[PDB]
Formats: C-alpha cells, sequence, structure tokens
C-alpha cells in the first residue's frame, strides 16, 4: 500500500534469501569443523594463550555461538530490518525493555523494628562458589600457563619450587574434594543452622574440557556431600554460571531439544528433591528458579541470575525478561506484600553485574518492595563485599542491601571461606532481616604447613569489627563513606575483602575509590552512584 515509481523491491528479498543461505551453509557439519580446525592456527596468529586450550575452548563454544548468531543477527527478519528499515524486519537485539508494576499503591516505607529483648535469633549457613576440581593434585605447578593450575596437566614446578598445597593453593587453582569435606565437618561450632542457602558454581574453572557428564558428576557429588553433613537441615540452592556447559550457556525455556538446558534443570530437580517442595521443582525444571516458604511469614525466592549475565550469549536472540523471571518475581513479591510476608532473594550473580536493562528493572522492583524485602544474598564475585540499593528517583536513601558472600574456593589467590548469617528468628512479628553475619576461613599457610591441621576458624564478626549499630542498609552506607576518609578502616575491609589474604600490591587512592564505588553500585551502568566518592 506504498506509492512509488522508481523503487525496486528486488533488494528486500535478496537480503532475506542471502542470509537464509548463510545459515544453511553454517549448520553443515563439514563446515563447522572448518571453523574449528582453523581456529587452532589462528590462536598462534593472534598471540593467544596455550594453543592446546584453544583446540578445546573454541570447540565447545562454536556450535552454540553459531546458532545464536543465526538466530539473532543473521536471522533474516533481524538483519534485513537493520539495513532496509521497518519494511523488511525489525532489529530486536539487546533492545531496551521494561517491566510493569502492579496497580497496587506502594505503602509508606516502614523501617523494620529492632528485635525485642528475648527475641530468638536464627543462624543461616551460606555456601557459595565451591568450585570442586576433580583433577586437583598435590605438588603440581600452581603457576602453569593454563587458566587453571594445581591439577593434572599443569605439570610439575621447576627448580624444586614449592608445588601445590595439599588443601589448596594461593593462585588460579580450585579445591580438592577433601577440602570441601573438611568444610562441612567443621560446622559443629558454627551451627546449629535452621536452613542453608547454596548459590551454585559447583564445578571448577576447567571450562575448556567440561562434558555434560562432568557437570552432572559435580552436581550429584557435592549435593550428596552437602546433604550428608547437613542432615535434616533444608538446603535451598540457586543456579550458578559454571553449572552448565559451555560456561555461562543457559538458553531460555523457549529453546527446545538437546541444546536446551533441560539436561541440567531436570537433574537438579532430582538431586534437590529432598529439599524443595513439588511446586518449587516445577519451575526449577523449566527455568532454574523457584520460590517456597521456609517458615511462617517468610518467602524464599531463588533466581536464575544467568538470565541477566553479559556472559550468556544465548540472550542475543531475545534479551527481554528471559524466562519471564522478573514478571514472575513481581508476582511473588506482590503476593507476599498482600499476605504481610517478608521475602529473601538468593541468587548467584549480583544485580550490579547484570545487563543494563535487566539490572535497572530489578533495581526498581527492589525499591517498590522495600518493605516486603528482608534480605538479598548473592555470590559469584568470590569476595566479601556488599551492594547498597537506593531510591530510584534521587539515589540518596538506602532502602536495601545485598550481601556478596566470599567463595569457598581459592580462585584466585584467596583463602577458602564460608559465611553464617544471624537473622531475626522464627516468630510472629519477626522482621526476618539480617542482624549480623560471621565469616569463617581456612588459613592455608597453616593447613599446608608441615604437620599442618585443617582448622576452620572464624575470621571476623560483622558489627563487631566495623562498629555497626545494625546490619541495615543505612549502616553499610555510612560504612562506605567512613572508609572514604578513614584509611585504616578501609585496609581492614580490604583485608577481609580477600578473606584475610590481601595482594602484595598496595591499594592506593584510585584502587580504593573504585572498590568503594562497587559497594554503592547495585545498578549496572550508573556512574551517578559514585558522584560522592570522586
Ligand atoms: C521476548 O521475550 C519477552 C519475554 O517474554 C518471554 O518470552 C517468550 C519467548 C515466552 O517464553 C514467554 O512465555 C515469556 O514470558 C516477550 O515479552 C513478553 O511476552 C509475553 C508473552 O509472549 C508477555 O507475557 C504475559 O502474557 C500473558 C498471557 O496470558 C497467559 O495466561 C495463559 C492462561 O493461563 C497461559 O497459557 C500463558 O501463561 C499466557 O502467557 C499476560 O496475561 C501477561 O500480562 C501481564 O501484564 C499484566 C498487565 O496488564 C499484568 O496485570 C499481569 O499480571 C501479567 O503480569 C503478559 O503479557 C509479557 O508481558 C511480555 N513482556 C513484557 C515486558 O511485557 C517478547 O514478546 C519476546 N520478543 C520476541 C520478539 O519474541
Ligand atoms: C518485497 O518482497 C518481499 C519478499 O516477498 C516475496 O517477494 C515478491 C517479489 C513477491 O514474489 C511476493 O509475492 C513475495 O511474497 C516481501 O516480503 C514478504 O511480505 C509478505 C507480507 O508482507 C510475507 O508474507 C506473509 O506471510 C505470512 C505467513 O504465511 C502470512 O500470514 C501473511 O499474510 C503474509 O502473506 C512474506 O513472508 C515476505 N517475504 C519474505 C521472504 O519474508 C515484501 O513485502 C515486498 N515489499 C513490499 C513493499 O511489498
Ligand atoms: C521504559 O521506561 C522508560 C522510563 O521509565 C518510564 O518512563 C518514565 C518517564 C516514567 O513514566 C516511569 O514511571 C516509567 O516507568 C520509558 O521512557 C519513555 O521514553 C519515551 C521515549 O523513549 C518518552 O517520550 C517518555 O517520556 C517516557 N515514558 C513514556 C510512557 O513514554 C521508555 O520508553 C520505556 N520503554 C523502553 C523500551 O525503554
Ligand atoms: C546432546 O549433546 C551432547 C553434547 O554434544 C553436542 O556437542 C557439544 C560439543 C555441545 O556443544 C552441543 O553442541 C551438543 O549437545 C551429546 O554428548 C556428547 O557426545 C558424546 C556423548 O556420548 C560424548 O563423547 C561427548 O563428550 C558429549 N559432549 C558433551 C559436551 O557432553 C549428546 O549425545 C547429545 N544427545 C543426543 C541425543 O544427540
Ligand atoms: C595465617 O597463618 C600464617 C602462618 O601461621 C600467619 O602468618 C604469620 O602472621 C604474623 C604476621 O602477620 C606472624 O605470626 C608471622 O610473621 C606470619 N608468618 C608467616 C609464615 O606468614 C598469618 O598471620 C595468618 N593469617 C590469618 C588471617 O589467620
Ligand atoms: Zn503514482
Ligand atoms: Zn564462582
Ligand atoms: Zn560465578
Amino acid at each position: 500500500h506504498h506509492h512509488h515509481h522508481h523503487k525496486l523491491n528486488l533488494t528486500c528479498p535478496a537480503c532475506k534469501v542471502l542470509f537464509t543461505a548463510l545459515n544453511h551453509g553454517l549448520k553443515k557439519e563439514p563446515n563447522v569443523a572448518r571453523v574449528g580446525s582453523v581456529a587452532i592456527k589462528i590462536c598462534k596468529m593472534l598471540n593467544i594463550a596455550p594453543l592446546d586450550v584453544c583446540q578445546s575452548a573454541v570447540h565447545l563454544f562454536e556450535d552454540d555461538v553459531v546458532e545464536v548468531w543465526t538466530r539473532s543477527v543473521l536471522s533474516p527478519s533481524e538483519a534485513c530490518g537493520l539495513l532496509l528499515g521497518s519494511s523488511c524486519g525489525h532489529w530486536d537485539i539487546f533492545s531496551t525493555w521494561n517491566i510493569s508494576l502492579p496497580s497496587v499503591p506502594k505503602p509508606p516505607p516502614k523501617p523494620p523494628s529492632p528485635p525485642a529483648p528475648g527475641a530468638p535469633v536464627s543462624r543461616v549457613l551460606f555456601l557459595t562458589d565451591l568450585h570442586w576440581d576433580h583433577e586437583y593434585l598435590e605438588g603440581t605447578d600452581p603457576y602453569c600457563a593454563d587458566p587453571l593450575c594445581c591439577r593434572r596437566g599443569s605439570g610439575w614446578p621447576p627448580n624444586s619450587q614449592k608445588g601445590a598445597g595439599f588443601w589448596g593453593e594461593y593462585s588460579k587453582c580450585d579445591l580438592p574434594l577433601r577440602t570441601l569435606e573438611s568444610l562441612l565437618k567443621g560446622l559443629g561450632p558454627a551451627g546449629p543452622f535452621e536452613m542453608v542457602y547454596w548459590t551454585g558454581d559447583i564445578p571448577a574453572h576447567d571450562v575448556w574440557q567440561q562434558s555434560r557428564q562432568d557437570q552432572l558428576r559435580a552436581l550429584t557429588t557435592i549435593t550428596d556431600l552437602v546433604r550428608k553433613f547437613l542432615g535434616p537441615v533444608p538446603v535451598y540452592p540457586a543456579v550458578g554460571n559454571h553449572e552448565s556447559t559451555p560456561v555461562n550457556g543457559f538458553p531460555p525455556p523457549f529453546i527446545k531439544g538437546n541444546q536446551s538446558s533441560q539436561w541440567l534443570y531436570e537433574a537438579m530437580a532430582k538431586a534437590w528433591e529432598p529439599w524443595l517442595p513439588a511446586d518449587a521443582l516445577h519451575t526449577l525444571r523449566i527455568g532454574g528458579f523457584y520460590a517456597l516458604t521456609p517458615r511462617p511469614g517468610l518467602r524464599l525466592i531463588s533466581l536464575n541470575m544467568n538470565f541477566c549475565s553479559r556472559e550468556n550469549f544465548w540472550l542475543l536472540i531475545n534479551s527481554t525478561d528471559p524466562a519471564g523471571q522478573l514478571q514472575w518475581l513481581v508476582e511473588e513479591l506482590q503476593a507476599a506484600e498482600n499476605r504481610g510476608d517478608k521475602v529473601h532473594i538468593i541468587g548467584h550473580i549480583p544485580p550490579g553485574h547484570c545487563l543494563k536493562s535487566w539490572s535497572w528493572n530489578y533495581y526498581k522492583i527492589i525499591a517498590r518492595y522495600e518493605n516486603t524485602l528482608a534480605g538479598q544474598f548473592f555470590g559469584h564475585t568470590h569476595v566479601d563485599e556488599f551492594e547498597i540499593f537506593y531510591d530510584e528517583e534521587t539515589l540518596s536513601r538506602p532502602l536495601a542491601v545485598a550481601f556478596l558472600a566470599p567463595s569457598a574456593t581459592t580462585f584466585i589467590n584467596l583463602n577458602p571461606g564460608y559465611r553464617v548469617y544471624q537473622i531475626d528468628g522464627n516468630y510472629p512479628g519477626s522482621s526476618h532481616v539480617v542482624l549480623d553475619h560471621e565469616t569463617y576461613i581456612l588459613n592455608l599457610t597453616q593447613a599446608n604447613a608441615a604437620g599442618g591441621t585443617p582448622s576452620w576458624k572464624r575470621l571476623y564478626r560483622a558489627r563487631e569489627t566495623y562498629g555497626l549499630p545494625d546490619a541495615m542498609p543505612a549502616s553499610w552506607h555510612n560504612l562506605v563513606y567512613r572508609m572514604r576518609d578513614d584509611e585504616q578502616l578501609f585496609q581492614t575491609f580490604w583485608f577481609l575483602y580477600h578473606k584475610g589474604h590481601p595482594p602484595s600490591e598496595p591499594c592506593g587512592t584510585p584502587c580504593r575509590l573504585a572498590t568503594l564505588c562497587a559497594q554503592l553500585s547495585a545498578r549496572a551502568d550508573s556512574p551517578a552512584l559514585c558522584r560522592h566518592l570522586m
């Protein structure tokens, strides 16, 4: 219904035909091998790390990345839409998207009330980033050329240098199974616990040679070891980013067949059946997230933060609220608000590391349900730190805080560690909020020492060391700016940051202001949050 006397519509289908031809030529197996076998020769041409890795890294990524480009950019409706305009398609890739909040008016912000005298306190264990390395070996080179050392294939160290420790090593290494058994055995004094939050990243960083059997092997092995030492204590876990292979590869639910992540989510639903109820397992299989009620007046929500990860290449195809998760979260929160319940959110990748649009909608959801939210717990960063949320309009009022627990693994150059949270206990009228938290470590210098002992000691208690009236958002907000001025205090945070094993290089003024900026930045791509630091 368009009027012309010079236009040739020969260019619109010529585009569609031509890209449609590419895809058919890329799927051909004899062509895929051509794109792999050349890659080995290219890693020498681009001055890349050991080529032996390249012969493996590019192999696993190829089939999945290609499919994503054919389904995203080289999709006829997508590419031709970029060149010729709305006439021959639409360019949807990484388009901005929003979420709709319910029509329910937002209640006035009510600060939680301090716990009454004689109010019980519950202890919550927090395991994150275990990263079991089946191929960990003692005495092997910790400074190999591969991305991951201390394992079979990294060879032995030269000049009679000191090999890898028996319990781990300060380097780009992961943990042997024994060191995780030691962690779970020494939970006597740190307990008792009412429940455990377990935010994934079970398999090691040997991403280049991870079959699906090795990923399910790590799943059931550790899930069996954890259930063994926690007994009747329920463990509520979340999906990490090393759980699938290839790493970070989590195709949303709309993708079907062998290439979907059904192989993973359905194996989880079997390993985690003793912990999760029926309705929770349903959504677990589909998209790897779920919600449940661990105790009266509290709602637990486990998000699959892979559907926000830059590293998840499958999100090109459609990066709008993958799996409908944010829409589902809003429904869960809003329902809780009506019930008068509070909510705990657990995930792997902190919201500050997500895609800009995803993170901005999460940030606005938190603010809307500030009164309903009682805790946010995440991991991934392998480090002890936090992220403060502010009001969407002015970015001046702290209204929620997310705790990024440090990792059980040594990757990279850290002490093993775990984290126990003290929360307002199980009783009607409880705020369910975090009251304080404790961090335990395994000083490797001691354990690996001759005749050493594997003793898990408490590194510190949160309020005690930082002198905090409470674990509310306003107290961490104050702490950050306190460290902006007090150098000794920051060096304490810096020391605990790395679980008590700081780097050799001192952290100067530009390194400090950057690290504090991270604590205020729960919204990705938002420099205004650090206007007061620099
Ligand atoms: C890219 O993905 C976007 C994300 O949506 C997901 O992506 C696709 C691939 C599917 O996997 C889909 O299941 C995912 O949710 C996508 O934008 C989103 O599109 C969906 C629909 O495709 C919108 O979801 C909701 O649709 C329902 C329809 O009724 C449901 O009920 C029936 C009967 O029980 C069931 O059989 C189904 O579950 C049906 O889905 C709407 O009812 C719902 O309304 C919401 O909003 C109103 C506001 O008036 C609220 O009051 C309600 O409580 C609901 O919360 C949704 O419309 C979804 O809204 C939409 N996203 C946004 C942000 O709007 C996009 O289309 C994809 N793009 C491309 C090019 O493929
Ligand atoms: C320029 O040409 C393209 C290509 O379409 C084809 O090319 C012409 C030379 C003629 O031979 C056409 O008969 C022929 O379709 C046009 O794109 C095409 O648009 C139509 C509708 O806009 C698409 O058809 C739809 O198909 C669905 C599913 O069957 C139906 O439900 C719809 O009712 C509708 O029929 C067609 O798929 C699409 N072609 C491709 C390859 O995607 C384009 O519209 C044309 N330019 C103008 C200005 O008309
Ligand atoms: C996504 O949201 C942005 C901004 O948030 C919305 O708009 C604010 C102005 C305010 O009304 C908030 O409560 C909303 O949640 C949208 O910004 C719109 O931008 C258009 C043009 O881009 C502009 O003309 C309007 O001022 C804004 N609002 C409306 C209703 O159009 C943005 O359009 C939304 N969509 C996307 C894809 O980003
Ligand atoms: C389902 O897929 C797996 C994986 O193989 C394919 O190629 C991988 C490199 C991956 O990137 C995806 O493109 C594909 O799914 C198949 O298992 C592989 O093949 C055998 C299994 O017996 C084994 O030697 C390989 O190591 C497996 N690879 C991995 C990464 O686990 C499996 O056979 C496929 N299922 C069906 C029915 O074909
Ligand atoms: C971890 O253990 C090592 C070894 O026992 C401790 O290192 C000692 O620390 C102080 C100096 O800071 C002195 O006792 C010695 O000079 C250090 N010895 C060595 C070999 O480094 C270390 O302090 C412990 N750290 C923690 C957090 O437990
Ligand atoms: Zn005319
Ligand atoms: Zn990790
Ligand atoms: Zn991670």
